[PDB]
C-alpha cells in the first residue's frame, strides 16, 4: 500500500512521453522494496505523471 | 465578509467605464484571497467605483 497526496496545481509535464532517465518526464518519484519467495528485495520504483 | 471605508470626496472617473489596467478608471482596488473545493488560491480583486 503507497498513501500518497498530490498537489493539484502542478503542471503537466513538459517532457513527453515517460522516462525513466529524464527526471523531469515525471511528476514524482517513490521507492517501496518488496520481497520476494527466496527474501531477495526488488526495490519497486514508482513513476507518477499527470 | 470585506469591511472597507469609501470616502465621500472621491471623484467618479472620467475614463468610463471601469477598467482594470487604468488607475485612474478605479477609485479602489482590494484582494482577498479565497480557496475552492481542491483549495487552490484564488485572488478576486474587487473594485469600489463611485
Amino acid at each position: 500500500s503507497m498513501q500518497i497526496n498530490l498537489n493539484s496545481t502542478d503542471p503537466v509535464p513538459s517532457k513527453t512521453p515517460f522516462s525513466v532517465s529524464d527526471a523531469d518526464s515525471y511528476n514524482k518519484k517513490g521507492t517501496v522494496t518488496v520481497y520476494d519467495s527466496q527474501g531477495n528485495a526488488h526495490d519497486m520504483n514508482v513513476y507518477f505523471v499527470k
